[PDB]
């Protein structure tokens, strides 16, 4: 039955993203700074959800049939998503911060053309974890069924990769986002008019609320899996059926976040809400 649930979320995951991805390009009215980052976020989620049928098929076969390079690319996508999503959210939070606190500087510093380079900078930065993880990935003939796993030079590297990913992928971006929004709330809850007009302050507050909701959903969804990985790699918990089902539920909950964003944009943003029905009309 758990296989059906994965099928439901995956189909919605790809269904939401490409429709969102097409929309941002197919209308000049959505070329603002935030949609550039939304494009990257949707791209990352769509790539992360592309490998779901490949991985899930291995339940009933237990043998990787596709090839070693495809296992390499799947592991690479999985390891990319965790970095790219969080770094994109951090960049979004920083962008909203400069928009709120420094509107005069943001007038010249937030152009979309120069905000496009932030995406490739994010990809380059995540590439440092993408390629080595991609590098060691290659199929190895197990004790009777082909297993797509990793290899090292292991008591050192298997722990080193985990501590590095936990430190440089979760805690620092979470702290940066928290500080940014702590400044944002202080700025918002004291000034009555930001841009000097009633037609801009409302839109700015609405867009900041949307960013906050997306960030909170992402944090809630992705929190359990990192803690579970750390505790599993530290304490060496004795195996149990309940432990197995909890560990699998954590991964499922982590993956389900990729399909929520295209729907979460529908009930918070007016442009996307109207233009979804515009296609349907």
């Amino acid at each position: 039955t758990i296989m059906a649930l994965y099928s439901i979320v995956c189909v919605v995951g790809l269904f939401g993203n490409f429709l969102v991805m097409y929309v941002i390009v197919r209308y000049t009215k959505m070329k603002t700074a935030t949609n550039i980052y939304i494009f990257n976020l949707a791209l990352a989620d769509a790539l992360a959800t592309s490998t779901l049928p490949f991985q899930s098929v291995n339940y009933l076969m237990g043998t990787w049939p596709f090839g070693t390079i495809l296992c390499k690319i799947v592991i690479s996508i999985d390891y990319y998503n965790m970095f790219t999503s969080i770094f994109t959210l951090c960049t979004m939070s920083v962008d909203r911060y400069i928009a709120v606190c420094h509107p005069v500087k943001a007038l010249d510093f937030r152009t979309p053309r120069n905000a496009k380079i932030i995406n490739v900078c994010n990809w380059i930065l995540s590439s440092a974890i993408g390629l080595p993880v991609m590098f060691m990935a290659t199929t190895k003939y197990r004790q009777g069924s082909i297993d797509c796993t990793l290899t090292f030079s292991t008591w050192y590297w298997e722990n080193l990769l985990k501590i590095c990913v936990f430190i440089f992928a979760f805690i620092m971006p979470v702290l940066i986002i928290t500080v940014c929004y702590g400044l944002m709330i202080l700025r918002l809850k004291s000034v009555r008019l930001l841009s000097g007009s009633r037609e801009k302050d409302r839109n700015l507050r609405r867009i900041t609320r949307m960013v906050l909701v997306v960030v909170a959903v992402f944090i809630v969804c992705w929190t359990p899996i990192h803690i579970y990985v750390i505790i599993k790699a530290l304490v060496t918990i004795p195996e149990t059926t309940f432990q197995t089902v909890s560990w699998h539920f954590c991964i499922a909950l982590g993956y389900t976040n990729s399909c929520l964003n295209p729907v979460l944009y529908a009930f918070l943003d007016e442009n996307f809400k109207r233009c979804f029905r515009e296609f349907c009309i």
